[PDB]
């Protein structure tokens, strides 16, 4: 699914996302957008041999299991799958234990390069929430 930026803003604040670890809502729209343009099914290969999945481009290094990441972590204790669905629940959940992990939402390279210091806000504006 390609959500349109107030449905997936919406989407976001029902599950928790708005203010979470004091990250407003437009950061993580923000995050969406550069690092998957709002597609549940964007999938990306890394030179590691890890792979990124969803709408947040979790990897498989560390936080889901695809079957082909050798020696990697399952810490979100999912199949990377579950992270293209339509459903942005499995998602949501996982980036909640990534962000807590110590360096906030920098884990995010795309967040960090386009988001960070910038109007995140207008990534909001206009819409009903
Ligand atoms: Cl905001
Ligand atoms: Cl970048
Ligand atoms: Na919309
Ligand atoms: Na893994």
């Amino acid at each position: 699914k390609v959500f349109g930026r107030c449905e997936l803003a919406a989407a976001m604040k029902r599950h928790g996302l708005d203010n979470y670890r004091g990250y407003s809502l437009g950061n993580w729209v923000c995050a969406a957008k550069f690092e998957s343009n709002f597609n549940t099914q964007a999938t990306n290969r890394n030179t590691d041999g890890s792979t990124d999945y969803g709408i947040l481009q979790i990897n498989s290094r560390w936080w889901c299991n695809d079957g082909r990441t050798p020696g990697s972590r399952n810490l979100c204790n999912i199949p990377c799958s579950a992270l293209l669905s339509s459903d942005i629940t499995a998602s949501v959940n996982c980036a909640k234990k990534i962000v807590s992990d110590g360096n906030g939402m920098n884990a995010w390279v795309a967040w960090r390069n386009r988001c960070k210091g910038t109007d995140v806000q207008a990534w909001i504006r206009g819409c009903r929430l």
